[PDB]
């Protein structure tokens, strides 16, 4: 293989020889697809893409395209050298911190010519916390009511005291709510407050407050034995008082911290990076022409941002994904193949990824890093034949860790099912395997360690999942049982515990729709959170095939107890030999192979 160097002292005027490296991945990917259409002989053995140790920073994603396509004989690769650590960067340096009491300032730098505002904030490569009102989670309030009608969310006086001023206004301009709702959390951002005695009348901003009030599933917790949601307040400066808590004003242009044991904000040594934006890497062809036969081995991926929430509030339906209209209906609507009647509309729309391949084959992760990052880490969103994604690691998630395949088309009625004529479109034969995932959905407590929509042939195995909010492993879309693209999925040997940190309606495999010939198998789950605001305390599961779950053979998976829902399922799934009884050998084997275990 030829190489192509770059380096963090790099210019790309160089001609990326490793004495003279480029220094953006950019040129260098431009140079070796001129090689390609020139067919120069440093082609025949591959490309490799050699990058120096360092941090390489982006202002606009990388965009790998038909015309930089592999072949079998000849892949792109992009690494590091020797062992050596590489970071593509989405975000920026803040500086020029000035103290100010127990808080420390500094001034947000423009970004691509404009002011930068963002939702997460690294320091030292540990992220700090958006200012909130409680600390701990376990002692969040509950709301009191809804009124629908008005658009009113009633929650305690008490609660959104310190977001109002001496005549009961709102006095935080850009304050958010995150309500917990039954399976997601909503990022809702505060309009006004009118005190109402004992009760505060909280009002939000459109587009989301339409959505959220209008929505049925999920929908807030109103009840009589003490489970109404619980939500958190944040974006406020009148939040920000522990260490390790940050505001940034958006109008002032200027970002408050309370620095943390050994964090010395003037000194080099301490970095703070604020994420600048959503994408780094963009794998993107067409059907017709396809990106191929792509390779990226030890890269690491961080600080990317997504800031639709701030934009436009945050009401998914699952999953992370939002809604963009969703509404009851009445009379239901009855559905063909003994499907069950259907109370509820829902389109949706697809959170940021930090690396995104959409048409294309063989385009494969060999121990990367998904680290600090502001939504999803890998998506493999449309028309993917292919690809092997293998010993990665995800980490410091706000969103999904890994995302595949779709959640029906931005027009397609997320209930009707999903089966394109051009088949193209669907992505098949992903293989998953060797990954540890801990500490995503950090933020979108609704997200998943690995999200598998409609996909088909896909290998999910020998993963390893630990601290998620919600379930472990999602397969599947649509609450149909009509049979639809679906076919061959497999959910093999994986490694789940400690997950429903924060939601419940939840399992360590969970699957949704009709899937010929689909296969759990081998898995072992246990050790699951009990969160105290949870909607129902019960409605935890280790497995749980949900609605139109047909074909799907649930076998030999080692659980902690016997405790699985199979909720409005389609025909034919086979339920065998699940539970703590299932043998050691298998026990044992799931999760992380030895040659992959490194990542921990
Ligand atoms: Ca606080």
């Amino acid at each position: 293989a030829g190489e192509i160097w770059i380096s963090p002292q790099g210019n790309d005027l160089n001609d990326g020889t490793r004495p003279s490296p480029k220094a953006t991945l950019t040129s260098a990917l431009r140079q070796a697809r001129e090689w390609r259409r020139t067919d120069d002989e440093r082609v025949r053995g591959g490309i490799t893409i050699c990058m120096e140790g360092g941090t390489y920073a982006l202002y606009e994603p990388v965009f790998i395209r038909p015309e930089d396509s592999g072949t079998e004989d000849s892949p792109t690769v992009i690494r590091p050298v020797a062992d050596e650590k590489v970071v593509l960067s989405g975000g920026i340096r803040i500086g020029g911190w000035k103290k100010q009491g127990k808080l420390w300032v500094a001034d947000v730098p423009m970004f691509n010519g404009r002011p930068l505002d963002f939702r997460q904030l690294w320091v030292n490569g540990k992220k700090a916390v958006r200012a909130r009102d409680v600390e701990d989670f376990e002692k969040m309030n509950r709301i009191c009511s809804v009124d629908e009608k008005n658009e009113i969310l009633y929650v305690p006086a008490v609660a959104i005291r310190r977001l109002v001023d001496g005549k009961g206004a709102l006095k935080a301009k850009y304050a958010e709510m995150v309500l917990h709702q039954m399976w997601c959390v909503a990022n809702l951002r505060i309009r006004s407050v009118e005190l109402a005695g004992d009760s505060a009348a909280i009002r939000f901003h459109q587009p989301e407050s339409r959505i959220q009030f209008e929505h049925p599933w999920p929908r807030p917790m109103v009840t009589t034995d003490g489970h109404n949601s619980a939500f958190y307040l944040t974006n406020a400066r009148e939040l920000l008082d522990v260490a390790g808590e940050w505001y940034h004003d958006i109008d002032a242009r200027k970002v408050y911290y309370y620095p943390r044991e050994g964090e010395k904000l003037q000194d080099a040594g301490t970095e703070v990076i604020v994420p600048a934006i959503e994408t780094l890497i963009q794998v993107k062809g067409t059907f017709d022409r396809p990106v191929s036969h792509i390779r990226f081995e030890k890269i690491t991926f961080s600080h990317t941002t997504w800031m639709r929430p701030s934009e436009k509030g945050h009401v998914p339906l699952q999953a992370g994904m939002y809604l963009t209209d969703g509404y009851r209906i009445d009379p239901k609507m009855e559905r063909d193949y003994l499907n069950h009647p259907l109370d509820n509309q829902g389109w949706l729309g697809r959170p940021a990824a930090a690396v995104s391949v959409a048409a294309a084959n063989q385009i494969d992760f060999e121990r990367c890093r998904f680290d600090h990052l502001g939504s999803t880490g890998l998506d493999y969103e449309e028309a993917v034949q292919g690809g092997v994604v293998r010993g990665c690691l995800f980490r410091d998630i706000a969103g999904n860790g890994l995302v595949v395949g779709s959640f029906s088309p931005a027009a397609h009625e997320t209930h009707l099912p999903y089966d394109p004529t051009d088949l193209r479109e669907v992505c098949a034969h992903q293989q998953i395997s060797n990954c540890y995932f801990t500490e995503v959905g950090n933020e979108d407590w609704g997200c998943l360690a690995i999200l598998a929509g409609y996909v088909k042939d896909i290998n999910i195995e020998h993963n390893e999942i630990c601290e998620v909010p919600y379930s472990g492993i999602s397969l599947g879309w649509g609450w149909t049982q009509t049979v639809n693209c679906m076919r061959n999925n497999r959910v093999h040997a994986n490694l789940i515990h400690h997950y429903a940190k924060h939601m419940y309606d939840v399992a360590g495999v969970y699957t949704l729709g009709s899937q010929p010939k689909s296969y759990v198998t081998e898995n072992c789950v246990h050790s699951i959170y009990k969160p105290g605001y949870v909607h129902d305390p019960n409605h935890w599961f280790y497995l749980y095939t949900d609605e139109g779950s047909s074909f799907i053979t649930v076998r030999d998976n080692w659980t902690e107890g016997e405790k699985y829902l199979q909720n409005a399922n389609g025909p034919g799934n086979v339920w065998e030999n699940n539970g703590p009884q299932v043998d050691t050998v298998i026990r044992e084997r799931a999760g992380l192979e030895a040659e992959y275990r490194d990542l921990k």
